[PDB]
């Protein structure tokens, strides 16, 4: 029942209790893991948010006080005669925070309790959804000097009504299928990009063209925004030693803004609540730009290196790789734009897991989703075992609401 | 009932149904996944279900499920058993048996080749003289000059467990490690442990970089024995790099035979805890974890140095770059000196291959991520995007504690 995760590099050993709390089902059985796998009323809304506010008063040193006392009675007095109940600013400041902690797949957790929370619950259109989220990009962003945001719409009421923003980040670019049979910019949003056009957006029809916001409001139906492109920082990628690199005409955008996920506080549901941080190197060079089944460059940076592409063992693709990510951290650092590699991030998390453990009992990681996509056994994660478990307040996987909208 | 995985790269989606003919537990519960830990005497009552569960296995494999060669088996089985409270394995169903732990072994990479294993069958063995002499036979079976062949050795089974045959060394062939009095240690320093443990049984330590360590062998529960392969039966490769000149004078090397010594085999409810098999290395656990894992060689300071990166800041991304060259050199190395190795790329996408066609011939193949993605490049391999499915089935490999720690010396 207490679980001890070992550090193979290093000998320490760490006893993880936090478990424990744990409510939600990983997947998992005692006879099967499911750990590569990506996606594994009013008398159930008062545990839930029963739970929330003992965890929330217990933080604030005010556990069994008549505060937290009337607070719970409040709010059940509010879910008996309403169906629900409003959280508190401090409350809904405090549940954000810690889906963040709680975010088995983050890397970035160090980080967790300096997140600039931007309450839109009193939003009531796209337009307005709109102006927040123009908003927050233009906060998050700072000129390059990122900031950590969340933005939360109003929640879940009879699920008829849903607060939803369509695309899966803020920005990203557009993707088009053509007579070639090829495909022309992002193949990962060919789908978004025609429901889109479908809508009434004119695409430019180039590479690295940013998407339209289509939001939706109050169970309605989407509308497109544009966001003024002086809100949408984007980087030129050069190399510090290759003069040819530029020539690829490769470029990506500075704000990482996830924007599909439900934050689930106190039994409540967010829907809407995008939020954003700032890149690992990794997920722009590696993913993004190496993946076969995203913008593919392996082959074509190959070929400017000359590098022996006939053999797989000359190990061409594992050396362009490193270039590409050199390159992207390069542009952004020359460019003054905040970004982490891989190293300066893992090794972070590692301190963040020892504060962790020693502060709550424990720290939930997933591990495959953890050690970065490149260099995994260089870094100090790949060595560390991590228990994987559910925790609340959490983000959670949305399924895209064009499978579930009607029109 | 029906698991499905998906690669997210083809979008192909495969179903289990194996997983329904897993007893063993993961680890894992509803409430917590177990998936990177590392390490997450039966009675007749236990014994004979799993040899008959076993035979059935075996008998199906050979079309014969129901025939009277099947039926008096298992009632020959079952009379043994209730005897002499064990059984002995028919060299059919040993070969069987050592083929499917192999083919079960959820982390290995190299499963593709499974059905081409060469049993030794060392279950008449006595002694730890006899131990040696078996292990240099495998040796040189398998490294066959250096077109490697894959082997298996299989000394007697345990019987009360006060008699076990352990081989010590956790691979056949591996390198001594020294600390020294200033804290730093000459040599792999995985292997400090059991090289003194060697010193204290008599072995005359060369105190080298690279001396290879001597078998200790342990027959019949006794007290474990010295014995040094010829070295003319070690296959080894000095290590160079195809553009680099310098990278020689680094003065690495590397053995050919990959050995592993320290697994318990189970087959139909018995236990071979001294069964050395081996294979041939793919390229990354030597150029990534052998040499570059800080708490083994550690070499990736050097070799930056050398390669006049900047080193003043990880994000230079230095140790990437030489992470790649130095497996470069390991895989040229190697293929140089005409001595079987696999790279990551090759060695990924066979397995993929392997892994779909075991679903469509045999409803599954057990899989651990955490292990089959390779220790750098990760996402430019085709495992990185396929999902897998985790699940123990016997035949199997187990990991066993070492024997030093649980060892009854007689003296
Ligand atoms: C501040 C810098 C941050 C860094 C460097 C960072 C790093 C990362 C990385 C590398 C991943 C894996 C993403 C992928 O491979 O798709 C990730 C996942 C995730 N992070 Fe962070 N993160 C940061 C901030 C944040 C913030 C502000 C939040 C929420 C408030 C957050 C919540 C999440 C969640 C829920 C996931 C899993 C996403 C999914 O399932 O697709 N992170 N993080
Ligand atoms: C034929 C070429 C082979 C290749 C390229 C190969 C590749 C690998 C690799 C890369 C690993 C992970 C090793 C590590 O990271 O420590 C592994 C693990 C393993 N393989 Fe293979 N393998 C081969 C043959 C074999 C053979 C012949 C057997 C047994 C008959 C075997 C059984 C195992 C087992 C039991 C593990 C898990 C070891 C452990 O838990 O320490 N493999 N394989
Ligand atoms: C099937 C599926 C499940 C799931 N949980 N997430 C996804 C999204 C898949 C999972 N990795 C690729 C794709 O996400 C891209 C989004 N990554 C963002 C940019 C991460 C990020 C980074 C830094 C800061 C942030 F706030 C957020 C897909
Ligand atoms: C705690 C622990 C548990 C466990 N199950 N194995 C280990 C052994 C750990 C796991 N990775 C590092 C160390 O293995 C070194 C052995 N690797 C061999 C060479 C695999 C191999 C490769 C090719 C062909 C073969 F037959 C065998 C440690
Ligand atoms: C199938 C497997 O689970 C999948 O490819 C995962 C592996 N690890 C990952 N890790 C991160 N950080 N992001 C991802 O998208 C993935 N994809
Ligand atoms: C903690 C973690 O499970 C551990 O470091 C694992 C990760 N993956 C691995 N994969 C392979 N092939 N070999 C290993 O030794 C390990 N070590
Ligand atoms: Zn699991």
């Amino acid at each position: 029942r207490f679980l001890k995760v070992k550090n193979w590099e290093t000998d320490v050993v760490l006893t993880d209790t936090l478990h424990l709390k744990s409510t939600l089902e990983t997947g998992c059985t005692e006879h099967i893991c499911m750990g590569s796998i990506m996606l594994p009323t009013k008398d159930q809304l008062f545990p839930l948010a029963k739970e929330f506010l003992d965890q929330y008063y217990s933080s604030i040193k005010r556990f069994g006080s008549k505060a937290h006392m009337d607070r719970l009675e409040e709010v059940n007095k509010e879910i008996e005669s309403t169906s629900t109940y409003q959280l508190k600013d401090t409350e809904l400041i405090y549940g954000a925070k810690h889906a963040w902690r709680n975010a088995s797949r983050c890397v970035g957790r160090i980080q967790w309790s300096k997140l600039q929370v931007f309450d839109a619950r009193d939003c009531t259109t796209a337009h307005g959804m709109f102006n927040y989220i123009c908003n927050h990009v233009k906060y998050a962003t700072n000129k390059g000097n990122l900031r950590s945001a969340i933005t939360i719409f109003p929640q879940r009421t009879d699920g008829k009504h849903d607060f939803r923003v369509w695309n899966s980040q803020l920005i990203r670019y557009a993707g088009y299928k053509q007579p070639d049979g090829s495909t022309l910019g992002d193949p990962a949003n060919v789908q978004f990009t025609e429901i889109c056009i479908q809508q009434g957006w004119k695409a430019p029809r180039g590479r690295f063209d940013v998407l339209p916001l289509l939001l939706q409001a109050n169970g309605n139906d989407p509308e497109l925004f544009q966001i003024p492109p002086e809100l949408v920082l984007e980087v030129p990628i050069r190399h510090p030693k290759f003069d040819w690199f530029k020539d690829l005409g490769l470029k990506w955008y500075g704000l990482p803004a996830v924007s599909n996920m439900l934050l689930e506080i106190g039994g409540l549901e967010f829907s809407a609540c995008p939020f954003s941080g700032w890149y690992m190197g990794t997920e722009i060079g590696v993913r993004d730009y190496c993946d076969n089944s995203r913008y593919n460059i392996l082959e074509e940076v190959a070929k400017k290196m000359d590098l022996d592409m006939r053999k797989t063992s000359s190990l061409w693709k594992d050396q362009a790789l490193v270039e590409i990510n050199i390159a992207v951290l390069y542009s952004f650092q020359s460019d003054k734009v905040t970004i982490v590699d891989h190293h300066s991030a893992t090794e972070s998390f590692i301190k963040h897991m020892e504060n962790e453990y020693r502060c709550r009992g424990g720290c939930p990681a997933d591990w495959v989703w953890i050690v970065p996509p490149m260099s995994g056994s260089i870094t100090p994660v790949f060595h560390q075992e991590m228990l994987n478990y559910r925790l609340t307040p959490s983000f959670e996987y949305q399924p895209d609401p064009w499978n579930t909208h009607v029109w």
